[PDB]
C-alpha cells in the first residue's frame, strides 16, 4: 500500500564511492514551496545539483532566500514569457557548468534547461501535461518527438542524465490506479509508448526501475485532493534517465517520499563519477 524508500546506497557495483548527488523536485510554485520549508530541506539533503520544475515564477520575483544557498551558488532559471505563473524550471549547482542552453530548438516555454558538465550532460525537463480531458495530448505527442530528436543529438557527445517531471507513468507498476487511468493525462497509451521511444531512440535507462524492477507502490506525485498522499494513491512521474554508458556509476536513485512542500516529492541520484 504505502512505501518506505530503501536506504541510500552510496557505493557503485564496482565498489567505488559516489561523488555526485543530484536532486530533482517539482515544487508546484517556487514561492509557496519555499515558504513551506523547501529550502531548509534541500539544505539537509545537501545535493551537488538541484533541479526544479513548475517554478511558476519570473526571474523578477525570484526570492532572495535562494541567494542564501552557497552550496548551490550557480543558479540558472528558464521562464515562459507569454504566461506568468505557468511552468518554469531552474538548475542550481555547486560547480558552474561549462555550457548552458535553454529549450530544444523551437523557440518561450520555460521547460528545459541543459547543462554540460566535465563528465556528462544534464537535462532537466518539466514535460507538458496532456491536460484534463486530453486537451493538450496531441501537443504532448509532438513534444515527445521533438524532445527525443533534440536529446539524441546531445547523446552523440557526452553521456546523458535526464531528470525532472516527465508527466508519464511508464508501466502499471508506476501508479496505483493503472486501469482507471489509461484515458487520462499521464497514462494514456500515446504517452506511455512515447516514453519507451525515449528509452529507445537515445537510448536511456530508468535509473530507479533498473535497480528496483519489481518494487511497486513507489510514486513521486499524489494529487492534493482526496487525501491521496495519505493513501499512497500516487504516480511515478519524476525520473532519472541515464545513458547506458553511465549505469556502472549508478550508485542509487531515491524517492524522498517524506519531504513535504508540493504535490510532487524529491528524487535523488548518486553517481560514482
Amino acid at each position: 500500500a504505502l512505501y518506505e524508500d530503501p536506504p541510500d546506497q552510496k557505493t557503485s557495483p564496482s565498489g567505488k564511492p559516489a561523488t555526485l548527488k543530484i536532486c530533482s523536485w517539482n515544487v508546484d510554485g517556487l514561492r509557496a514551496w519555499i515558504k513551506k520549508k523547501g529550502l531548509d530541506w534541500v539544505k539537509e539533503e545537501a545535493p551537488d545539483i538541484l533541479c526544479l520544475q513548475e517554478t511558476k515564477c519570473s526571474e523578477n520575483k525570484l526570492p532572495a532566500e535562494l541567494q542564501e544557498l552557497p552550496g548551490l551558488s550557480h543558479q540558472y532559471w528558464s521562464a515562459p514569457s507569454d504566461k506568468e505563473g505557468y511552468s518554469g524550471v531552474g538548475l542550481l549547482s555547486r560547480q558552474a557548468p561549462l555550457k548552458v542552453s535553454y529549450g530544444i530548438g523551437d523557440e518561450q516555454e520555460g521547460r528545459v534547461i541543459v547543462a554540460e558538465f566535465d563528465s556528462f550532460v544534464l537535462v532537466t525537463a518539466y514535460v507538458p501535461n496532456a491536460g484534463r480531458g486530453l486537451v493538450r495530448l496531441e501537443y504532448r505527442q509532438r513534444w515527445d518527438e521533438a524532445f527525443r530528436k533534440f536529446l539524441k543529438g546531445l547523446a552523440s557527445r557526452k553521456p546523458l542524465v535526464l531528470c525532472g517531471d516527465l508527466n508519464v507513468a511508464h508501466e502499471e507498476i508506476d501508479l496505483r490506479n493503472p486501469k482507471g487511468n489509461k484515458k487520462n493525462a499521464g497514462f494514456t497509451p500515446q504517452e506511455r509508448q512515447g516514453f519507451g521511444e525515449l528509452l529507445q531512440a537515445v537510448p536511456l535507462a530508468d535509473s530507479f526501475r533498473h535497480l528496483y524492477p519489481n518494487t511497486p507502490y513507489a510514486y513521486t506525485f499524489w494529487t492534493y485532493m482526496m487525501n491521496a498522499r495519505s493513501k499512497n494513491v500516487g504516480w511515478r512521474l519524476d525520473y532519472f534517465l541515464l545513458s547506458h554508458s553511465l549505469l556502472p556509476a549508478l550508485c542509487d536513485s531515491k524517492i524522498r517520499s517524506k519531504a513535504l512542500g508540493s504535490d510532487h516529492c524529491p528524487i535523488t541520484l548518486y553517481l560514482a563519477l
